[PDB]
């Protein structure tokens, strides 16, 4: 294929860790029901969220769809759901500062940033980049907090 391929290994990766978890069906009303899809696609996650507070102390998510985007989601939930708010907005931060400072995340935690690098970019891929991780992003994610 005529391709760079840089993209397959790591949702592979992604997809088949996830596989030791639970699969993409999982849905709660505790605190916040994230839903978000691509029509373009049929491409559609819920991240469902426990955050009693600024902690996300739980995080349920459904995901079908594209398979990158199905497994990115799944997995940075998984690790997102260790995670607190102000640090997720540093996520959403860092995925920003990423693209122009050339580094990233400060603990290397990029479960969505590897698997969505590559997604965000494509024509075909950029509907399911605002699918994946911007339902990441509304989530527990803002980028900046208001500035
Ligand atoms: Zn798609």
């Amino acid at each position: 294929m005529s391709f760079n391929a840089n993209l397959d290994t790591l949702y592979r990766q992604v997809i088949m860790d996830h596989y030791k978890n639970p699969r993409n069906k999982g849905v709660l009303n505790d605190s916040i029901v994230v839903d978000m899809n691509n029509p373009t696609c049929g491409d559609r996650i819920r991240l469902t969220m426990k955050l009693d507070g600024d902690i996300v102390e739980d995080a349920k998510f459904e995901g079908e769809g594209c398979s990158i985007s199905m497994a990115s989601a799944s997995m940075m939930t998984q690790a997102i759901k260790g995670k607190d708010i102000e640090t997720a907005l540093s996520m959403s931060k860092i995925f920003s500062d990423m693209m122009q400072g050339k580094e990233y995340d400060d603990s290397i935690d990029l479960g969505d940033i590897e698997a969505l690098q590559g997604v965000s970019k494509f024509p075909a891929r950029i509907k399911c980049a605002t699918l994946s991780w911007k339902a990441l992003e509304k989530g527990v994610a803002k980028e900046e907090g208001g500035n």
